[PDB]
């Protein structure tokens, strides 16, 4: 509630770092055109398209505000700073505000353009804070704040889908008109505030094992429970015939003790090495991929459960679909090649989860008699066993922070296979548009359609501030840890910064999981 | 308390709207007659019967009251208001009550029979509320409320059965005498009353999804994550050869992106459908259907995990015991044709069940590399995975309302497979009994047991009450929804009505799931 | 042995009062008289029924049980309305002037 | 004003139809233009003369 | 009862260059085609039907569950006002503000002027939110002699 | 609410000729 001479809020950014929590925020540039020339737009997948891709939906004129990235809101020193200190951490608090809004038209009359202010057009601006529009954050989709504070952003443009019988639609399918919502209307002086609290999440597990399962007794003292290992003789002239012998494993038969628990599910996955001559000379993507299909049409796993990505001194095998991929700076979004993308690595968990390339083991499957021998089985999708414990996939500076639980009925797991936390009641999205301005209208009355609007787009700035709390790490181990570090070998560039051309860069992915525990 | 001429209890029935909770209440008339002569008698299996078909357990003079279906409270009318104006419900309170009740004793002295009065008679009644009897409710037994309160019923018998080690039994089986408890012992003047309290449980999802689990994104914008789309070389000469290549997914490959959660948990059963001549030409149930075995003998899963029923554009093919067949008006309970019977559909769940007729999908199985090229196997029983959500079984006006969650050690989802709340302590079995009036005993003592007794039977009143909350729907869906209806077109009797001879009848399924909702 | 009695006072069920039907209390009071069955009509097609016709069942009421020493009491107020003209005219229309 | 009716049977009312077709009811279609496809009258519950 | 609450974007040109004219039916005209009135440079509002208030699922919900209904209240807002003059040169035409210039307004609740609302006309408030619509012109009629006035 | 050997109610009949 100001003038046209007057700001409204301020460019805070900057980060404080508490004694249990950090107080995250940031600033930034927003540009928002209109959309669809302020029309709903149905929209059908196409006509002789592939079974699997197709989809019924609406695109809408309404832009939304995307934040649900770390490096949208962390730096890379104070990721640093986060993750060599920290056990954990999960979001408290957020807070939002619209700001420094301006309307500018535009006049187009030969190859030149000219823009100028429009002080009396307004903007409307709603949140969604009762969940009722269809939720399309937490899909790894782009345009949230750029990760350095100087970078101009777009607004991306908003759209959803329903069900789909094909190309078509069915009478449970649904439409929703954002205009029927309440929605606050503001003009070069106004502004807009927003607050909201997250639910009780767990800590997100910014660690890494000191042990394992299958080791996790005393080196020094033998067990005194009995276990066959023998089912033939050990004396002489009994090797060729059956007698059952039990024995007591120590330090030695290591691997046949008895134990409480059992790795993490399993759904296996193909493997690849890093060196394009040693797979295969074929197009096995999507005909040799670990997949599901629900209504008769199939869906690539990409992130899966979280498994563990290699053994130990593999460093060369990654599973298909099986890690996040991110891009590096300039990098084409069609075939890119493989020195030009960024593959995470999930090894931390091998101590709880098991590879996705191998199996979880063998199970018996006939009844062995004197007539027939034994015979087992390879298992490689394992379902939820009693007594079994397992990991969560790590989360990145460049990762999703959260996701929207699906309302139904059943939830195993809420944990998102994507990233971090997943919610009920996430952060609502926020959806901005810029009201339609009719041009000269007929001087006789038409009942037609008005579709003759002056063009114009807005620009403002937008604030975001998170409240993080923190878990502090007590750990008895003597010797040092491992940390992130930044190379002090000479570059002629350095990490995280921009080029000679003004460019931001991010050169490698940056998890979480370094501090170590006690399982 | 009270004589012979005053009336205990009145005829309430109807039903009340309030603002958030229905209170439906209804009232019949019940006979009861004297069951196995006042005996308590051991029943076994056969001499020759079945493995499978094996039992041991007994059968007591007790009967007890049954009105665990939806049509046993609700009506037609009353089921179609709450399921077009609601997005879930559950039980809050219970009451119940018996009055008006007559002893009448029967002689027989030829082919005629005389029916007279018994003032000074009683009759025990008692309700098992510390749950020590074994429940038999639950299992879609006959005999509840008929859903018509102008309908008289029948109390059906009590029996339970035990641990059988084949048609005999062994010592940890267990006999319970209900005779062996405090019991209520009223005659014409006196009621019983009593009053149940549900414990918390989770609304019922009566509601479909307007969104799927593969289509939960935005349309319109690509991810930023990349994905391995081609292992050929896509320029000229190189397409003969290995080289990984890395593309993002867009509206287009919209099948090929990340995403956060899987479908629910599968368990495969075999399809056939509803046109006899295109099933295969064989006695194939039971010897292909989904069974599982516990102490050596077998079973049926007739409902299964919730799965749909079949696929879009299907609406022919229906998964062997997949879902819940009722049977219409005077219909024979052996070997019923198609058409006299009622196959429910459980197609509403496609958006997050896979379907009960194909897969879960596929996984590899195999190490591909330059010699060996990549192999998978298609999954058809998946157990539960992090990530998971599914919905669970619709609930009918003819269907189970509520079942006894076993008291073991583990439980995953003790939503009944069947139906619809699963309860710790449900509502107690009343067990209602005529006691036995002794003949003219011998003039001289003789120890011998006394097995002489007066015929009678006794009838009476029975009132129920159910308090339900309610959760109201608050959608933003701009253009109409499906909803329940009766068909306008002319008839020779309309439904859910007596008919010339005054039987009443149910044509068709009702289920709850009507209106939607976003995942 | 019990007896059922219901009032209708919501008006729900439909009203066969007021079609000159028989069975009303007889003439005389020395008279015992017989209690007549309910019936009622729906919308219909030809002989059949269409899906706009309703079905009332009159178990489906709240109602009291009476048995031999029990009774039943009721009590209304009637709405107002006009009174009944229980008298002739000595004038007429077309003669209400001065004859003079 | 709220209707409480003794009918036991169920009744008509309005309801979109489940089958499958190119574009909803009450809905945009591909070129943003809004059509309403049939009228709809009020009367639809019942009532005794 | 039901609060339903719309809001809409218009537009207003101007009618018959600030004029009002008079308007008979015509020279030769059918008898029962004549008429005689006023046409003026004033707009007005109509709201008049129920699409331009409820929506098809509010709709569907009011006549499934009610066995009636009526209007109690009735609340009006007019905001967010602009003038916005238009120059002409050649082919193209340029729009610009104009701050300083008013718009008048008035509601005839003394039923004084001739009632031309209810004779299913057009131009109500669409009956999608989006679509943004055009102020209808007003014109009454009155007593007419064949094509001429009394 | 009475027994079985206690009437309920009598035989009123007739009329009564009131001011209006």
């Amino acid at each position: 509630a100001d003038g046209v001479g007057n700001s409204s809020g301020n460019w805070h950014c900057d980060s404080q770092w508490l004694g249990d929590r950090v107080i995250t925020t940031s600033t930034r540039t927003w540009a928002l055109p209109t959309y669809n020339n302020h029309l709903y737009k149905q929209i059908s997948s196409q006509s002789g398209a592939s079974n699997d891709n197709h989809y019924f939906g609406y695109s809408t004129p309404w832009g939304y505000f995307d934040f649900n990235r770390f490096h949208c809101h962390f730096s890379p020193r104070d990721w640093q700073r986060l993750i060599n200190n920290n056990w954990g951490f999960r979001p408290k608090k957020l807070s939002f505000k619209l700001f420094n809004i301006q309307v500018k038209e535009v006049t187009q009359n030969d190859g030149t353009t000219t823009i100028a202010n429009n002080l009396t057009s307004t903007v409307q601006v709603f949140t969604d804070s009762e969940y009722q529009l269809p939720y399309v954050l937490g899909s790894a989709h782009q345009g949230c704040l750029p990760p350095f504070p100087a970078d101009v952003f777009m607004v991306p443009q908003y759209g959803y889908l329903t069900l789909n019988n094909g190309s078509q639609a069915v009478g449970r399918s649904s439409f929703y008109c954002l205009e029927y919502f309440p929605s606050q209307m503001l003009r070069t002086g106004n502004n807009f505030q927003f607050s909201y609290t997250f639910e009780d999440v767990p800590f997100h597990s910014s660690y890494a094992h000191s042990q394992s399962l299958d080791r996790l007794m005393n080196p020094l003292i033998d067990q005194y429970l009995y276990y066959l290992n023998r089912t033939q003789g050990t004396t002489s002239g009994t090797t060729n015939q059956s007698r059952l012998l039990f024995s007591q494993a120590g330090p030695q038969s290591m691997s046949l003790q008895a134990r409480n628990w059992l790795p993490g599910p399993c759904y296996r996955q193909q493997r690849l090495s890093k060196t394009a001559n040693d797979n295969n000379n074929s197009n096995f993507p999507w005909t040799a991929a670990s997949k599901y299909h629900l209504n008769g049409r199939d869906s690539l796993v990409n992130p899966g459960p979280a498994m563990a990505s290699h053994k130990d001194d593999e460093e060369k095998f990654f599973p298909m679909h099986g890690n996040l991929i991110f891009g590096k700076e300039g990098t084409t979004a069609s075939n890119a090649e493989l020195d030009n993308v960024m593959i995470t690595d999930e090894e931390e968990i091998r101590t709880t989860n098991p590879v996705a390339t191998e199996q979880y083991g063998t199970v018996a499957n006939n009844l062995q008699s004197s007539n027939t021998a034994p015979t087992t089985r390879t298992v490689n999708d394992q379902g939820a066993l009693p007594g079994m414990v397992w990991q969560d996939r790590d989360v990145y500076l460049q990762g999703p922070i959260w996701a929207k639980i699906p309302h139904t009925d059943g939830h195993f797991h809420p944990s998102p296979l994507m990233g971090g936390f997943g919610l009920k009641h996430p952060p609502p999205q926020i959806m901005i548009k810029n009201t339609p301005v009719p041009a000269n209208p007929p001087t006789t009355f038409s009942p037609a359609k008005f579709a003759s609007f002056i063009t114009q787009y807005s620009t403002g700035q937008v604030s975001v501030e998170i409240e993080w709390e923190l878990q502090k790490e007590n750990s008895k181990r003597w010797n040092p840890e491992i940390q992130y570090t930044s190379n002090y070998n000479k570059s002629v560039n350095v990490d995280f910064t921009v080029d000679t051309n003004g460019v931001y860069s991010e050169p490698r992915p940056i998890g979480t999981r370094y501090l170590t525990r006690n399982l």
